């Protein structure tokens, strides 16, 4: 532990900007869960994203 | 649409930001190639998990 643990389990992300094809995320919200939001759901799915690579 | 997107690599995808993890970042920007800039190279990354699953 000589630089770990920012944010504080809430503000530990950085913004970045990315792209999303118009069609898919229409379609995407009809498939995401209610009590999650499309950001909240892509950043779960990428967080698991990135202790698999 | 059946499986067509917007004309124009310009606005084929609509804009919309992400958060991820400093450290995470950190282990990222040392394996991004010389080519393709970041906001275009997680378009890739995301867009798995709409077409294949």
């Amino acid at each position: 532990m000589v630089g770990r643990r920012p944010g504080g389990g809430l503000k530990d992300t950085k913004p970045v900007v990315v792209r999303l094809y118009p069609d898919e995320i229409e379609a995407l919200k009809s498939r995401v869960p209610a009590n999650t939001s499309m950001s909240a759901y892509i950043r779960r799915i990428i967080l698991n994203h990135l202790e698999d690579e």
